[PDB]
């Protein structure tokens, strides 16, 4: 089967992961 | 139930206020 | 029909673009 919403739960979790990378860029960036 | 659908739904709703709070931190920081 | 689960995954890539955008300001702004 294609599960799309498996792989959308799982597309979630890249995209929190993308937006957790910016959070902790600004904070190390210091702006 | 467990209703996975409602509960990505509910994921995409915060990872759109996280994106959105990066966004205007970054206007109100003046990058 | 309500098509939720497609709904869905065209919200992920409106989000996903929303964070590209951030990822590229970042990097042309040079911080």
């Amino acid at each position: 089967q294609q599960h799309l919403l498996q792989l959308t739960v799982w597309g979630l979790k890249q995209i929190q992961a993308r937006i957790l990378a910016v959070e902790r860029y600004l904070k190390d960036q210091q702006l």
